[PDB]
């Protein structure tokens, strides 16, 4: 029932993601010189370094907020891809499955901690 435990759990999950080869296209903001039409399709760029920095700055109030930003990295890849069989989009799908399988317990534990506190 540790209400604060999600933060270190998310830091550790981000460490695992940064080690994953599938995260390489998503570690830093999409290079706008390499993809000049990116902002014509994507309204809100997001990347894992931004997520980590937001977390480290103390600017997430809950793991659900972090999860919304990570999910935005994946939805941006899905929206920008010219093909559902592209290399970068295929990496995003694997990385998304890995993230979802690991974040589930972080969210569950946080929500359980809040409920225990309210009780
Ligand atoms: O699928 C792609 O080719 C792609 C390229 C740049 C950024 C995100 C992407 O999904």
């Amino acid at each position: 029932y540790d209400i604060q435990a999600w933060k270190k759990q998310c830091e550790e999950l981000l460490n695992l993601i940064f080690q994953c080869e599938d995260s390489e296209p998503f570690r830093q903001p999409v290079d706008l010189l390499e993809y000049p039409d990116y902002r014509d399709i994507i309204d809100t760029p997001m990347d894992f370094a931004t997520v980590r920095e937001t977390l480290e700055a103390g600017n997430y109030e809950s793991p659900m907020e972090l999860c919304k930003d990570v999910r935005l990295i994946f939805s941006n890849s899905k929206a920008y891809t010219p093909s559902k069989r592209s290399r970068i989009y295929s990496m995003s799908l694997r990385l998304s499955a890995f993230f979802e399988e690991h974040i589930s317990s972080v969210l569950s534990d946080y929500k359980s901690a809040l409920r225990f506190h309210k009780r």
